[PDB]
């Protein structure tokens, strides 16, 4: 129903579900982004209902660190929801 | 200093404080309150950051029930900051 919507579930639904991968969450951003646009829903499956922070949390996520991706990713842009 | 950046840091910080706790989190939600305080600062110390997310925190934390509890405590009114 709205992407803005959808951008702050899935930041959220990401971060804490890498709070149940504690020491391996670089390993399960991915599972944690897939996990996140089934449940906030997307507007293109493949992308995802943030592309821009899954891309961002990927990068920035190491073991033990996650609340500093959280901060560091959280505002980044999510791109185009469509393609 | 911004009293609506501070809410923003301290539902956060409490959200991640109390993810520490699995199982037992609602034992834990005033420490993780102050220590939430702590690192986001307040303009009174008794009130804290968020004086109205805490006590929604208090009321609908339950064992392995944290996500829901953020989502629904996470945008609650703060109350008065100062007293
Ligand atoms: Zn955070
Ligand atoms: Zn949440």
């Amino acid at each position: 129903a709205d992407c803005c919507r959808m951008k702050e579930c899935c930041t959220d639904r990401v971060n804490e579900c890498l709070q149940r991968y504690s020491g391996r969450e670089d390993k399960f951003v991915s599972f944690c982004y897939q996990e996140a646009t089934v449940t906030c829903g997307s507007f293109n499956e493949i992308v995802g209902c943030c592309y821009g922070y899954q891309m961002c949390m990927i990068r920035v996520v190491k073991p033990n660190s996650l609340s500093g991706a959280h901060e560091a990713c959280k505002t980044v842009s999510c791109g185009n929801p469509c393609a």
